[PDB]
Formats: C-alpha cells, sequence, structure tokens
C-alpha cells in the first residue's frame, strides 16, 4: 500500500500554530511524499516560492530518517493555471524542453519523481487539442525517465498525476487507458465534489450518492469517481484515492434549514488561520463550539453546522469508512490533500499530531513497526 501526501509550499505563511514548517514534517507518517508546486519558466521547471530551494533541502533530507520514503515534485496546481502548460505541449521542441529540464531539475533538487498537476487539459481555458497532447507529453516522460535510468544507471525517476474525479473534466482531457500505462501511479483527486460554487449545500467528498440524486449529479461522489476511473481503464493497483484533510463551508439562506441540499447564499465564513471562505481545514472545524455534528447517512461523512453557518468534512470515522473502501475495491492506497489541513500539531482537536493521516496510515497497516 502506499500513503501518498501533500506538502504545500504556502502553508508557511500561516499565523500562529497553524503555521507549517520543516520541523512539521514526519518522514515516516507517509510513503511517498509530494510537493506543491512548481511552476514553469520557458517551458523548463522553475520554483515558485523564495525559499523553495531551502525547503527542498528539509524535504529531501527526510530520506536520511527514513530511507524508504520517496519524494515527488508536482508541477501545476488550480492557480498555476493551463496557458504554460498548454504552450508548453503546443510542439515537440517545448515538450523535449520541458522533459529535460525536469530531469536535470529533478536529480539537481534530490527529487524521486514527478507529479503531474495540470488543472486540466482541454478544461480552464485549455484547448481540445491538448487531450492528445497531455497523452503525449506524459508518454514522453515516461520514456525519457526511462531512458535516463538506463544511461545514468540510477533507480528510475516515478511519474505521477493528479487527475480529478468528474465526468466533465475527465473526458475533455484524459486518455484514461493511454496516461494509465504510463504513469506509475494516479492521484485521484476524489474531493472538491461540491463546494458554496454551489447554492445549495452538499459534502466535499461524500462516499455515496444520496437517494434523492439523480442524473450528472449521481456520480458526485467517491465511488462514482474510483469506478470511472476504473472501468475506463487504470489498474486498481495504480489508483490511488485521494482524501481531504479539508471541508467545504456554506452560508446558510436559513439557520432553521441544516438539511444537505438546503439553500445557501454563498461561501462560509473564512476560518481564523486559512482565510479562504468556502474551505476550512480539519483543525478549524474539530474543536468548533456549540455546533452540532450531523452524519449524511447515504453519504458516510459529516457535517457540522452553528447558526447560519455549514461545514462538509472528514473525520476519523470517513477517513476509516474510505479506506476500508479502497481495499475492498483493491486500490493501491491513499493520497491525501494535504499535511498541513490536517492537525499536524495537535493544537485543536485534542487527538495528538495528524489524526487524520495517522488513521490512513493504521488503516493502510503501514505502521512503522
Ligand atoms: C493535488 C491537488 O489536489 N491539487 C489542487 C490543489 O491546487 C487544491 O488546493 C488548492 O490549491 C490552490 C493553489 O493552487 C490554493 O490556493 C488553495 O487554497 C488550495 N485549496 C485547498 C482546499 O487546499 C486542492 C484542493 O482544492 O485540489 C486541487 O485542485
Amino acid at each position: 500500500a502506499k500513503l501518498v501526501c501533500y506538502f504545500t509550499n504556502w502553508a508557511q505563511y500561516r499565523q500562529g500554530e497553524a503555521r507549517f514548517l520543516p520541523k512539521d514534517l514526519d518522514p515516516s507518517l507517509c510513503t511517498h511524499l509530494i510537493y506543491a508546486f512548481a511552476g514553469m519558466t520557458n517551458h523548463q521547471l522553475s520554483t515558485t516560492e523564495w525559499n523553495d530551494e531551502t525547503l527542498y533541502q528539509e524535504f529531501n533530507g527526510l530520506k536520511k530518517m527514513n530511507p524508504k520514503l520517496k519524494t515527488l515534485l508536482a508541477i501545476g496546481g488550480w492557480n498555476f493555471g493551463t496557458q504554460k502548460f498548454t504552450d508548453m505541449v503546443a510542439t515537440a521542441n517545448n515538450r523535449q524542453t520541458f522533459v529535460n529540464s525536469a530531469i536535470r531539475f529533478l536529480r539537481k533538487y534530490s527529487f524521486d519523481g514527478l507529479d503531474l498537476d495540470w488543472e486540466y487539459p482541454g478544461s480552464q481555458g485549455s484547448p481540445a487539442v491538448d487531450k492528445e497532447r497531455f497523452t503525449t507529453l506524459v508518454q514522453d516522460l515516461a520514456n525519457a525517465f526511462q531512458q535516463e535510468a538506463q544511461t545514468s544507471g540510477k533507480e528510475r525517476l516515478l511519474l505521477s498525476a493528479a487527475v480529478p474525479a468528474g465526468q466533465t473534466y475527465v473526458d475533455a482531457g484524459y486518455e484514461v487507458d493511454k496516461i494509465a500505462q504510463n504513469l506509475d501511479f494516479v492521484n485521484l483527486m476524489a474531493y472538491d465534489f461540491h463546494g458554496s460554487w454551489e447554492k445549495v449545500t452538499g459534502h466535499n467528498s461524500p462516499l455515496y450518492k444520496r437517494q434523492e440524486e439523480s442524473g450528472a449529479a449521481a456520480s458526485l461522489n467517491v465511488d462514482a469517481a474510483v469506478q470511472q476511473w476504473l472501468q475506463k481503464g487504470t489498474p486498481a493497483s495504480k489508483l490511488i484515492l485521494g482524501m481531504p484533510t479539508y471541508g467545504r463551508s456554506f452560508t446558510l439562506a436559513s439557520s432553521s434549514d441544516t438539511r444537505v441540499g438546503a439553500p445557501a447564499t454563498g461561501s462560509g465564513t473564512p476560518g481564523p488561520f486559512t482565510k479562504e471562505g468556502g474551505m476550512l481545514a480539519y483543525y478549524e472545524v474539530c474543536s468548533w463550539k456549540g455546533a452540532t455534528k450531523q452524519r449524511i447517512q447515504d453519504q458516510k461523512v459529516p457535517y457540522i453546522f452553528r447558526d447560519n453557518q455549514w461545514v462538509g468534512f472528514d473525520d476519523v470515522e470517513s477517513f476509516k469508512t474510505k479506506v476500508s473502501y479502497l481495499k475492498q475495491k483493491g486500490l493501491g492506497g491513499a493520497m491525501v490533500w494535504a499535511l498541513d489541513l490536517d492537525d499536524f500539531a495537535g493544537f485543536s482537536c485534542n487527538q495528538g499530531r495528524y489524526p487524520l493521516i495517522q488513521t490512513l496510515r493504521q488503516e493502510l497497516s503501514l505502521v512503522p513497526r
């Protein structure tokens, strides 16, 4: 089993106990640690924060403490957009520039692989031609990593990708059967199914549909997303089930209607540390005072409300349920977005350090013995 965990290079800017620093990294928590994010400059892999090189040293330095650990560098992410990917994959020349730069960069900074986080080929401004061009990029990288291993004698660089759960994005961008052959593993972003972009409450990451749902909505759940990727050709062993250590929040139209599917007027109030309306870290919801926690019976996940605020999130129990699910489906492991949104320092939830991610590790039978 794998436990793939994302580090984010902006968590260092949060205030107080929420500030995530190198000391908070645990070398034996996860099997694979992925650094979010690198960017691109003139079609070449590049850093995005002023101190990334310092953090790379710390991050990859964890392997001294745990030599089994593998690290990857993720390129892209939501905020990065699509244009630079589009321009880079447009020509064989630009792809070659990128691929060669990636190999040199990963070797220079001691990463074990690259995680592709283009959000997304064929959508968010990216043209339809990018679906096949993404397939080619994945192939170019896989083949070049294979060649570098042969020439250098070093262990081959890993290639993974973070991929969307919704059919609209999947079909616009991803030749699933083709790319799955060339990726070492596939990080399924089984979250952000619902959020304050909608005008009714819905859960960030429900396991199953609700009985009331129909149409496309009935596929906006973890089980449907997993089945989608499997049926379209991803080997179960390569599919890694993403898990969110955050929730998505709403302002309710009325404090008297707190159901799933109740009218909402917009994003929930920003959290005191994360300061982003519409999301909350686990450590910002786990210890809500004077609130009412509820479970969505069909969907196997909790929500919580207080006055006109409503949040769908994941807890220890829902993580257990989801690991039982992934094991039943024979998947390759779990992925987590993100280290810094769990109660990494044990300051809030009275559950010790990393209560959610330690649950994944335990349920996957990955505890260091
Ligand atoms: C691997 C992965 O899930 N990548 C995406 C993430 O970028 C995204 O997290 C969001 O990243 C933005 C930067 O690109 C941040 O500004 C933003 O705050 C952050 N949002 C959260 C909840 O962490 C995650 C999560 O939505 O999913 C992908 O879209």
